[PDB]
């Protein structure tokens, strides 16, 4: 029988945003500001918003998000917080948040709350929120400008060791949250952390690892559950540990820049040990995929610039990659650039994958980090499972010249026993019951499918190799007999301060008790245990934590099925299985099955 267990120790922010699904749908001003190398004029912001409200907001793109070119945003409140996007603007953030609200839309803000504007420093009357004893001037080291070494002299980096720093940072974050902002986009993280950029050189003073960790913790706490934390230009040191602990989204690619295929798939394929580890999002999504999924990180492939691509097939590939990876769907085409390309963003069936919370993984080929061996994961074949047990499957051809066949086999690759109904979401075509999804793809073309397994008596299988991994859990394939492409290992005593775990999202019809199975290996020589919980998206406990027991078997090549009962509620549950300090032994996990 199961016994009560303490909670697992976590190493991620684990917010409602990352637990509830995929990245958000939004529009960003980058399509204006990047080619203009200029802040967006207020009238251009308005006309874009009005265009969004009449076309894309109805398809869920209901956040209008600002971006950089903010050195000219100098006006601040009495506590040093910027009052608008640019000094040329006639209206403040609240005005625009209300204008958006009237159009069923929300404001997204680009700002880094460790920036302190020189104009606020220079006004002795300005003081830290709740700390009238600390002038804004008292928060900075003389000369410690953002981008100092390439000419920056308008924004300071905050000195987090100064009295008042926490109140300033947290107040800045809450300032936007309170304005009704659901999305805060925080850039130039790596430049704060070590003052280095591998494409430029020394850019400003370093601030160090402990200060970076501290700053991120303050931001996380202040954002809470109401505002999503997007981390842009992070170094992702120590396998992204600080960002995972404190954020919802991490950029995984170099900036979209001029867009097109070279930015989507080119530049360089190799990993490097500094921002951005991978340049193109095919490689970055693939390389950071071990950190994705419910309660871990949402991977951010930056901005979609549809008009910058050479063909409609490339445009579909752009969109299909973002959706496959669970990324934010961030349109950067302006009303002038969009042309005849609105359709790219508004395929209801493709969007439905995002709404349902698809977070795909590339097909794993080995356990070796992708940063060390690009053979270890397949950038061109992606799959993820939805809470109802259906799947999104995406196939890509990154060749510039050849037509190439790509295939995902539901047994051999996904680890299912059932096959599934296959629907091509760009043809809008039912292909019927099949054992595989396949396409002969033209250069730069792709295909994306909804795959729906039939369920005997409600039996739904969730393969662990396509679920969310945390705390050191990961992919392997080094003991035969697993269903699918592999299994999850590393489920033993944690190497540090986190407990290894796997998280599954499951959807059921009513509040109550349901029958669960766990296919596992355990050749430790004794019964092993794992801690199992069920929770709502907001982390509220539905079941457990309980120790579930797993009998010892003869060899690591032997697989068994443990049986259990789990209380699941109607709709979305997160079922997490992991190895805590009070658990015994170790297991390898192949899959769970539910009878809903």
């Amino acid at each position: 029988p199961v016994t009560a267990a303490p909670p697992l120790r976590l190493a991620s922010r684990n917010s409602v945003f990352t637990r509830s699904g995929a990245g958000p749908r939004y529009w960003n001003i980058y399509g204006y500001s990047f080619p203009h190398n200029a802040p967006i004029p207020e009238n251009e912001w308005k006309v874009n918003i009005d265009w969004l409200a009449g076309n894309f907001a109805d398809f869920g793109y209901d956040i209008a998000c600002t971006d950089g070119w903010i050195e000219g945003s100098s006006r601040t409140t009495g506590n040093g917080y910027i009052t608008s996007y640019n000094d040329s603007w006639q209206h403040d953030w609240a005005y625009w948040a209300n204008y958006l609200a009237a159009r069923k839309m929300k404001l997204g803000v680009y700002y880094n709350p460790l920036w302190v504007h020189r104009a606020a420093v220079e006004d002795a009357s300005k003081t830290v929120l709740g700390r009238p004893d600390v002038k804004i001037a008292d928060l900075v080291v003389p000369g410690d400008f953002f981008a100092r070494d390439i000419g920056g002299n308008q924004l300071y980096w905050l000195d987090v060791t100064k009295s008042g720093a926490k109140e300033y940072v947290q107040g800045y974050v809450r300032y936007f949250k309170d304005l009704g902002v659901p999305y805060l986009r925080i850039d130039f993280l790596s430049w704060y952390e070590d003052g280095r950029d591998a494409n430029i050189g020394q850019v400003n003073a370093p601030h160090g690892r402990a200060n970076y960790e501290l700053a991120l913790s303050w931001i996380n706490e202040a954002a809470g559950e109401d505002m999503e934390v997007s981390l842009v230009m992070p170094h992702m040191f120590q396998d992204g540990s600080a960002e995972l602990a404190n954020g919802d989204l991490v950029r995984i690619n170099a900036d979209a820049d001029k867009g097109g295929w070279d930015r989507l798939s080119g530049m360089r394929q190799n990993w490097q040990d500094a921002w951005p580890n991978w340049a193109n999002p095919f490689c970055g999504f693939t390389g950071w995929s071990h950190r994705n999924g419910r309660g871990q990180l949402i991977l951010d492939g930056d901005f979609m610039r549809a008009s910058t691509f050479a063909s409609d097939e490339e445009r579909k590939t752009m969109m299909n990659l973002m959706v496959a990876a669970g990324s934010p769907l961030a349109i950067a085409d302006t009303y002038q650039q969009i042309g005849n390309n609105a359709w790219v963003y508004t395929n209801k069936e493709v969007l439905q994958l995002n709404a349902d919370g698809l977070v795909g993984k590339p097909l794993y080929r080995s356990a070796t980090p992708f940063s060390k061996d690009p053979g270890s994961r397949d950038t061109e074949r992606w799959a993820g499972q939805l809470p109802d047990g259906s799947w999104g499957v995406a196939l890509f051809n990154r060749s510039d010249t050849e037509t190439v066949t790509k295939t995902i086999d539901f047994a051999k690759d996904l680890g299912l026993a059932t096959g599934g109904n296959v629907r091509d979401l760009w043809e809008h075509r039912n292909l019927g019951m099949d054992s595989r999804a396949t396409a002969a793809l033209a250069p730069h073309a792709s295909a994306i499918f909804r795959v729906t397994p039939p369920k005997m008596h409600g039996t739904t299988r969730y393969p662990a190799a396509f679920a969310a991994w945390g705390g050191g859990a990961g992919f392997n394939y080094n003991h035969p007999g697993y269903d699918g492409n592999g299994f999850v290992d590393g489920l033993q005593a944690g190497s540090g301060s986190a407990d290894p775990l796997v998280t599954f999202a499951v959807q059921v019809p009513h509040r109550g008790s349901y029958a669960i199975r766990y296919r596992y290996a355990n050749a430790t020589g004794d019964t092993s245990t794992m801690t199992v919980t069920a929770e709502k998206a907001d982390r509220s406990t539905v079941d457990g934590p309980v120790h579930v027991s797993f009998p010892g078997l003869a060899t690591w090549d032997t697989w068994g099925v443990a049986d259990g009962t789990i209380t699941l509620d109607a709709g979305l549950n997160l079922v997490t299985i992991g190895r805590g300090a009070t658990d015994k032994g170790a297991i390898n996990l192949n899959w769970i099955e539910l009878d809903m």
